[PDB]
């Protein structure tokens, strides 16, 4: 069973020893530090409240197993074995604290206050940053969930410009990752975050971890189709791929079917195999029904715009009303190998030039969608900014000589619309002077209970583009 | 509860429809595959995976009914084999009928060689082994993270073994500091054991307990820490007053050894002046058993470490060690956990060395750079069917891409051997069973839902020893 108290950095272990005596309050917050990802999606804490935080967390028997561990660890007893009993004798073991923050799927510039931590009774000063560790992975959903949004910004550029409409975008960036990230636990929250912005998933993990945490008006919050792996095809024996592909396509007639098509030769594949050989097979399929064509391998772009260039003189091509070329509607390709923010810019750019539709094509990411991820790509980061230590308040912050980069914000904070209607966080508790409206954190937690919460059908909203909106 | 049902990529359950008719084995292997550097890899991190997710009895009737109920409408149609999952349910009571062989855990390997196989071990269920595809190559996690930072525990070695003559300390000059900077709880656990099969020294708790349940150690814990400032530690006495801080600190550990992060403002002002004089008569004083570690934590690595040494050297004792490097008193040491992956540790240990500074007296901390910053294709990892038996027959399958030969599979049965120099080599196609090569280094771990063989977390310490440490 999860242990909290075995749920933080060791030395944090050691920090109630090391802040000023007399210390009632830390204050601290949460920003994605301003420094390409000039806006962050805030997603995930409420999963983290709920998982982890809330309720009653402390027992005497996890007290006990902490101080057993921390003894041997640090060779030492230095474990606040009286701090944690003053929380389960006192809170019956729900913590004391209060966190505000902004609404999850809001779209937040760089550099702004995202949730705060402070403690409610002034003997647990020292449990604010104790759960430093456990909140600083929503970095993770949040960075997900970003990355997944910028790729859907592209997408909806390029789909509209050659086009016309975001049909089909919902569906274009399919998540393959559930093999290529660190754990059952990370594959469900990622595939949750990128779930904020598109429909298509692989990552089952995902599906659950909403239900549970956000919920949704809809039965599931992602959809997947029909489709191939190597060993499905290859165990036919080489020769005999176009059984395999037959039997496939046979299988799955009336709904859509991914085919992975490179597991010898991608061109002989589209081009005699689906393109003469199985023709008659395809061509009589519905447009709710089409053959997706996956290449996996190669150069992403020369492999897609070559794979286009053969099914072009194979099956019927039409111009659509933007002048940009499409495949019949029985017929499409998914590009699900290299993919990641970078190389699905250069393919949609690519296919651009050449005259290709991004209607022709979907992708998928696994490793550049949910691993391929750190903390410092938006800088996500906790620091204190307030203390009260002898009943006086103080603005405290880190300013390094060699990197104002990682300056922290000073005093108690608060986010505001600014009268443009962009946002501001103010500092130093200056929200309280009201030049600037009303706070727009809410308080999520307090005392052990989760006080507001989303669905995810609002999360999805509140993370629309504005292409879209 | 966990349900190995919902732990499958969604295609895979379409899998069953779509394999040759007639087959009743399917055969699979999983490797890091050779790219035309980590040339050798740590096994690690498959026991977790067994004992956690495939042991016993892993299939219910009301995992099979939540199965189908999900399936269903991610699907928008009926696909799911409940058939298949409920043969197992009453035939094996829910146990899975797959025989999975590996090499011990802790075995470094060269790149491109089979490290497990996995099989059904009844006809009906030729459809599960890739099934378990998607859970099993999340081993490439532990794999990842081991091996990089065995690969970093070389780069320490060389340049200790080179300024100091001797390895002394090294099994703590990598801590981890990766707990906040990883996608979860799971991953901090899985993550800081793997760091351990090569360091003693950790942050991220979480790895204990993984070690203990799934693994075990001969001492009470695998990892160790000492107390440690943080910025808000700090921060919170109020700039006018980090000596304050500084000096309560010290006071307070001044039995053990302690870090201090010291560039909350100036990390050049706080080595120089604050504890450079103003503190320095807490420092001096200190034991052997109980240094100061200084943390600088901002600016460019290797730069910062140079001019932190640079001050200290002005302020504290110096003296020349018996190969001609420079080295602090014992009282007083660095931490650099700040930007810290495996190309930087280099940029700074041969930086110090350069400037004639010893490795000892430095130890790093690394947090996104151990335990966040690696995916599956660092080492490609990867999972593929070589072999399958249709209408009784085996048959050799691979994989073979026109446009990458680096992704192309291994043929037919597999097995794992030594050559006679003492390398290794992986046999295909049933070439193991010709016995040219002696003993097949795959042993079965797993086989119908029991766990048949596991190692301790201190024998995987010992498979996973430096040669140098070894010499
Ligand atoms: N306009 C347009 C253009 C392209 C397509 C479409 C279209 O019909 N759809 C959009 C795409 C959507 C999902 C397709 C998943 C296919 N699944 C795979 O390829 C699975 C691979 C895999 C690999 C590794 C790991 N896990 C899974 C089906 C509907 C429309
Ligand atoms: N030769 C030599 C040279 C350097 C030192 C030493 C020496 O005494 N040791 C070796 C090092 C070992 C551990 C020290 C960790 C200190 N912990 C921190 O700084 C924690 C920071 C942090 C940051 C972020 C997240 N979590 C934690 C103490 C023993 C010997």
């Amino acid at each position: 069973e999860f242990n909290i108290l075995l749920a933080t950095d060791s030395y944090k272990v050691t920090h109630y020893k090391q802040y000023p005596p007399n210390t009632s309050k830390v204050y601290s917050y949460f920003e994605c530090r301003e420094k390409k990802y000039e806006e962050t999606v805030f997603y995930g804490l409420q999963y983290i409240l709920n998982k982890y935080l809330k309720g009653k967390v402390v027992t005497k028997e996890k007290i006990q197993e902490a101080k057993d561990v921390y003894k041997e660890h640090f060779q030492d007893d230095v474990f606040n074995e009286k701090g944690w009993n003053y929380i389960l004798e006192k809170y019956d073991g729900h913590l004391p604290i209060e966190i505000k923050a902004v609404p999850e799927g809001f779209v937040i510039p760089r550099g702004n206050v995202l949730f705060t931590v402070e403690n409610t009774d002034p003997e647990c000063y020292w449990l604010t940053n104790w759960i430093e560790t456990i909140l600083v992975q929503s970095w993770y959903p949040i960075t997900v969930a970003t990355n997944s949004r910028e790729q859907k910004k592209i997408l909806a550029k390029y789909l509209l410009e050659t086009s016309g409409n975001l049909d089909g975008l919902e569906y274009k960036l399919h998540d393959f990752g559930y093999r290529g990230v660190s754990s059952q636990e990370t594959a469900g929250i990622g595939a949750s975050a990128h779930l904020v912005n598109f429909k298509g998933t692989d990552t089952v993990a995902g599906l659950a971890l909403i239900k549970k945490y956000y919920g949704t008006k809809d039965p599931v919050p992602g959809y997947s189709v029909p489709a191939a792996e190597h060993s499905t095809i290859t165990a036919w024996g080489k020769d005999h791929e176009k059984d395999a592909f037959e039997h496939i396509v046979t299988q799955f007639s009336s709904v859509p079917v991914s085919v992975v098509s490179d597991s010898y030769d991608i061109y002989n594949a589209c081009e005699k195999i689906w393109g003469e050989d199985l023709r008659h097979l395809i061509v009589s399929r519905s447009t709710q029904a089409p053959l997706i064509i996956r290449p996996d391998s190669g150069n992403p772009l020369d492999t897609v715009l070559k794979v286009l260039e053969i099914l072009g003189k194979k099956f019927p091509v039409t111009e659509n009303s933007k002048g940009y070329k499409l495949l019949p509607p029985y017929l499409r390709v998914i590009q699900g190998d290299g993919v990641d923010i970078n190389t699905l810019q250069e393919i949609v750019e690519g296919m651009k030039q050449k005259m290709w539709s991004i209607e022709n094509i979907a992708f998928g990411s696994g490793g550049g969608l949910l691993q391929k991820l750190t903390r410092d790509l938006l800088n996500c980061s906790f620091k204190c900014s307030y203390v009260v230590t002898n009943g006086l308040g103080i603005n405290v912050f880190k300013d390094p000589v060699a990197d104002p980069n990682k300056r922290s914000k000073k005093g108690r904070l608060s986010l505001h619309r600014t009268p443009a209607g962009n946002f501001v966080t103010l500092e130093e508790g200056k929200g309280d002077l009201e030049e600037y409206g009303q706070d727009l954190l809410h308080t999520v937690f307090k005392n052990g209970k989760v006080t507001k919460s989303y669905s995810f059908d609002e999360i999805r909203k509140n993370a629309q583009l504005n292409i879209e909106l």
